[PDB]
């Protein structure tokens, strides 16, 4: 009975992989929890930026929002898919005992229902993940944008760079000789620099912080543009799994599950189900699963 055991174990092992495209590349290669911290943080000192570094800013969070949601929405499909995979690998697991060939029938019944719902699925997912991809590539284009334009408004000769140096300047020599004064982005400055009584230091300062924020978009910039990549990568991976799970199934339909299986052929077909239940399950423990 060891040439079942071959095409059960394969077909099972096939749909395993296929899953951690999920949960071990795309939920891991991503760092999809920095980029929802990020998400969150993106309209500070709105109010701060040019008007166009502004409209930049906001569509950029607006297009990661949206990647992120399509990564959600492609998740909750391949988690429907593993929530049904773990019920029915129980259930072959199961179906072992005091084994008959009506029992046969409903195993076989059941593996090839996990790699059906797994190519149906997966493929509504890949819809998802299109998308995602999409929304990052037109989110690193705006932050290609916003390159440019921090470069021409955080420029020394800028009229934005004057006048943040005028209205800190302004409001140092309105005040009391003394103590600090707030500047743009979280810059505090103490009153002689602010003041210019310690010599040529609010320019420096000021750019200083700029630089700092165009900063921060310059590693954004680069991670949505390696999550892009990956993405797509992950995309491609599940394409060629999809198709695989295709050709498995086939060849299980054609298979005979009916045999009298020894203690080495049932552990081996009851430990593939078993390492397929532990993926999923862990899959859907990371998306909040309780029990």
């Amino acid at each position: 009975c060891d040439k079942t055991v071959e095409v059960v174990k394969n077909a099972i092992e096939t749909a395993d992989g296929a899953l951690d495209l999920y949960n071990k590349y795309l939920d891991q290669v991503i760092p999809w929890q920095t980029f929802d911290e990020t998400i969150k943080e993106l309209s500070r000192f709105k109010q701060e930026y040019s008007q166009a570094a502004s409209v930049l800013v906001g569509d950029i969070k607006t297009l990661l929002m949206d990647s992120q949601d399509k990564y959600f929405e492609a998740t909750q499909t391949v988690y429907e898919w593993a929530g049904v995979a773990t019920q029915l690998l129980a259930a072959y697991i199961l179906l072992f005992d005091e084994y008959n060939e009506k029992k046969a029938s409903a195993q076989k019944d059941i593996l090839i229902k996990v790699l059906d719902d797994g190519i149906t699925k997966l493929n509504e997912a890949q819809k998802s993940l299109l998308v995602s991809s999409q929304s990052f590539n037109n989110a690193s284009g705006k932050l290609l944008a916003l390159d440019s334009q921090l470069t021409n408004d955080f420029s020394e000769k800028s009229s934005y760079f004057q006048s943040q140096v005028d209205k800190i300047r302004k409001e140092a020599y309105a005040g009391a000789a003394a103590g600090v004064v707030a500047g743009p982005f979280g810059l505090i400055i103490s009153y002689s620099i602010a003041a210019g009584v310690v010599e040529g230091k609010l320019i420096p300062e000021l750019k200083n912080k700029l630089k700092s924020v165009q900063n921060f978009f310059t590693t954004l910039s680069n991670t949505v543009k390696q999550a892009n990549k990956d993405i797509d990568a992950a995309k491609l991976k599940l394409t060629t799994e999809i198709a695989a799970i295709g050709e498995i199934k086939t060849e299980t339909e054609t298979t005979r599950f009916y045999c009298d299986y020894d203690d080495l052929m049932l552990s081996l077909l009851k430990e593939a189900a078993k390492k397929m239940i532990n993926t999923a399950n862990e899959y859907q423990k990371r998306h909040g699963k309780k029990t």
